[PDB]
């Protein structure tokens, strides 16, 4: 990890980008000759080789925190996977060739980049970044970040240790199909439940869900049973408070949140990735695509068109880029 030649790493690039708030079929361009971005201190520079979307991409697109949102136009895509290019003089965990991945959003609401994965090159803060597991794909890194950090995160502010019962609400969702397998095989949960549709209990006990509860047939909040902790992915916390047990936690990454329920937003961390390497590379956790990943960089309207019609089942990811 020399530096790279210089007149090696390009000024312009291919990126899709925005330049109104709207809907993604409508405002969604590509652009063939973009400015790659120049580097802070403390950041890197990235080949991006691929990228994944989440719902947060066309929330933002839309306009929904454009109080606090960087300035348009915008190049899309918080989740990103590929080969280091160059280094700021601060960093010191990364190296020119080392393969990385994360969420390039430090605080997804507050100023995330002008400058997001969906295009050739990208600047990603060191902070945010980690190593690739050797044993993980680059399409199957790209889809972790935001949502495995997010489950993560989630569980940690709701206390999970060992011995504990964990619900989880929305467990075929990007965020709730981790929050099942750290549950299960980080944090050392005595009982996983969750809810889904009826077609999706399989995916939740092959995930690790002890109980597989069909939000289609009962109400998970008239059992019986009750849980140390309740994890709501979907925007049910006023039902989730009335699922756990005294003294249990609930939270939620969908608001308004019901007393006692908190609500909380990603805060993204590369050292989150690299606390959670050892079961990416045992294959304990493992990575959910969608069967119609990946998409190429040709597609990403349709990308966004099949994320956006809720009809994905897995991470939508796209590579080649």
């Amino acid at each position: 990890g020399a530096a790279a030649p210089s007149e090696s790493i390009p000024s312009v690039n291919k990126a899709w980008v925005y330049s109104e708030y709207g809907k993604t079929s409508d405002v969604l361009k590509f652009d063939p000759s973009v400015a790659v971005p120049e580097i802070k201190e403390d950041q890197v520079l990235i080949k991006v080789v691929a990228a994944s979307l989440n719902p947060v991409d066309f929330k933002r697109a839309l306009g929904y925190f454009k109080d606090t949102d960087s300035p348009l136009p915008t190049i899309p895509g918080y989740d990103v996977a590929g080969v280091v290019v160059k280094v700021g003089s601060q960093v010191t965990k990364f190296k020119v060739g080392d393969e990385v991945y994360g969420d390039l959003n430090e605080t997804a609401l507050v100023n995330p980049t002008r400058f997001g994965s969906l295009a050739e090159y990208t600047a990603a803060d060191e902070r945010v970044l980690a190593h690739k597991p050797k044993n993980l794909s680059f399409i199957e890194a790209a889809s972790l970040p935001l949502a495995i950090e997010t489950a993560h995160e989630g569980l940690e502010r709701a206390e999970l240790s060992a011995g504990k019962s964990v619900l989880v609400l929305g467990g075929a969702g990007g965020v709730g199909t981790h929050i099942i397998q750290l549950a299960k095989h980080v944090f050392g949960a005595s009982k996983v439940a969750a809810t889904a549709s009826t077609k999706k209990l399989d995916l939740l006990r092959t995930l690790g869900a002890d109980l597989a509860i069909d939000y289609t047939k009962e109400n998970f909040e008239d059992l019986p049973e009750k849980f140390d902790v309740v994890y709501d992915a979907v925007g049910e916390t006023d039902k989730a408070v009335k699922a756990v047990k005294e003294g249990g936690k609930v939270v939620t990454i969908v608001g308004p949140a019901t007393p006692p329920a908190i609500l909380f937003v990603l805060t993204s961390k590369g050292s989150v990735l690299e606390k959670l390497k050892p079961y990416l590379e045992s294959g304990k956790v493992k990575p959910v695509l969608d069967p119609t990943s990946p998409y190429p960089f040709t597609k990403v309207v349709e990308a966004f068109g099949y994320l956006e019609s809720s009809r994905a089942t897995g991470k939508v990811v796209v590579y080649p880029i």
